[PDB]
């Protein structure tokens, strides 16, 4: 069913996340964490005290797809265990300190063809698919695109909704 999931989404705040590889997002379903450059780090760590759910919608570069989608259950924090992330050319692992934790809604995986009805009003109603990483979706646009992912029938959400 989709009410556990609606009831997560009223009202969230929805974020693209584009990863340069498919190791790291294997390894932030794996740890349930996820770290950005400083940019994103504040918008997000601003988003997760501002709204009853902040979800980042995974798509690694290059696949077509949509990997799935996560809540941010906590603010970026530094000096815990140094995540192996595979470090894109260009960025130092001081760079990605900021370590969020989240919480999966959905690992199911969604092709760009199946959300091309959808467009994001701010990023100039270009195809959702279309963002580098960071930028904000609105509300409607990032709900339905949620409602299009397969369920993940190996996810309970009645922990996620006990942090809201
Ligand atoms: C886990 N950190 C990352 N991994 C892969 N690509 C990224 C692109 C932008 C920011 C962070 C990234």
């Amino acid at each position: 069913g989709t009410s556990k999931l609606k009831y997560v989404l009223q009202d969230a705040r929805f974020f693209l996340i584009k990863s340069n590889n498919h190791e790291n997002v294997s390894l932030a379903k794996a740890k349930g964490v996820w770290s950005t450059l400083p940019v994103n780090e504040k918008k997000l760590n601003l988003a997760f005290r501002s709204a009853r759910s902040v979800i980042l919608i995974f798509s690694v570069r290059e696949s077509g797809k949509f990997q799935g989608f996560a809540r941010l259950s906590s603010e970026s924090h530094h000096g815990g265990s140094p995540i192996h992330w595979v470090l894109p050319a260009g960025m130092s692992a001081k760079m990605l300190g900021g370590v969020f934790k989240i919480d999966w809604i959905c690992r199911r995986e969604l092709p760009f063809t199946k959300s091309a009805h959808l467009t994001n009003p701010w990023n100039e109603h270009k195809p959702v698919k279309i963002g580098r990483d960071g930028q904000e979706i609105e509300l409607e646009c990032g709900t339905q695109l949620c409602l299009l992912f397969p369920p993940d029938e190996s996810i309970d959400l009645y922990q996620v909704i006990h942090k809201m």
